[PDB]
């Protein structure tokens, strides 16, 4: 797989320069919602019993075109994401090499509760899965957190917090991914409260900037038989954070496809 070099990609490294005007989104979604003259939409998750939470959208014309910030203050359990939703009745593999840049700002360690999670998120549906706890998954990449009191943000979270089985490992992007799958029991889903799977890649270096090369995460799990099925329900940039008060804020979020060739097939956004 040749990577892209178009130049309509925004080198990660050196995109900090803060954003203004967002949209501010403050209560649950209700699922995906459309982003206007964008290919993205949004979702927030937001515990009407936790405190106040918001996801900022920067717009279609700046910051790579998928940049949020997000703002918690004690919330249980706030999700909010923004990326590509598919749903469409395809496979992975449909969308062909898929690549998210990123750069953000974040609150320090100990400030998103016990649990919390930075990076790609999606679900995928395996209907003809013959485990029946497999027709269902849910995903991450997970680039970064906030650590929690016993353990630095530094330090890459384990099975101790996604729960589940270290099922391998492998070097992309700069670092070992160490790739774990979870079985989540008669729990919330997209799909009501059932049994289905968690499929992850912890990043071994956290890092707040760079390219995660989506796809050859999804090819490593099904090589390891953590199979995806053909129906992606989305491929989403996530910040999740269990508790706490703290923040998330993007100056950018790029997402491209591009083929082997490294001919891009989708990007966002005279002198």
């Amino acid at each position: 797989v040749v990577k892209p070099t178009d130049e309509r990609i925004i080198d990660p490294s050196t995109a900090n320069t803060q954003l203004t005007g967002g949209v501010c989104y403050n209560t649950t979604s209700g699922g995906n919602k459309p982003l206007a003259g964008s290919p993205y939409g949004y979702e927030t998750w937001i515990d009407t019993g936790g405190g106040v939470c918001s996801l900022c959208w920067y717009g279609a014309d700046q910051g790579g075109g998928a940049a949020f910030k997000a703002t918690w203050t004690n919330p249980h359990d706030f999700l909010g994401r923004l990326g590509y939703f598919w749903n469409e009745n395809k496979p992975y593999s449909h969308y062909e090499n898929i690549y998210c840049g990123f750069n953000y700002t974040r609150s320090g360690r100990k400030t998103a509760g016990d649990y919390s999670y930075i990076g790609i998120y999606g679900w995928s549906r395996n209907p003809s899965a013959s485990n029946s706890n497999e027709r269902l998954i849910e995903y991450y990449i997970v680039e970064d957190w906030f650590g929690n009191q016993w353990q630095a943000d530094t330090s890459p979270m384990g099975i101790n917090t996604t729960g589940g089985t270290v099922m391998g490992s492998f070097t992309v992007d700069g670092s070992s991914y160490q790739i774990i799958k979870n079985t989540r029991v008669n729990q919330p889903s997209i799909e009501g409260d059932k049994t289905f799977v968690q499929y992850f890649s912890i990043r071994q270096s956290p890092r707040k900037s760079g390219t995660i090369s989506i796809t050859e995460h999804f090819k490593k799990w099904e090589k390891l038989g953590m199979k995806l099925g053909d129906n992606m329900y989305e491929c989403k940039f996530l910040i999740e954070a269990g508790a706490g008060e703290g923040f998330f804020d993007a100056r950018l979020i790029q997402f491209y496809r591009a083929d082997n060739e490294g001919n891009i097939l989708q990007i966002t956004p005279h002198h």
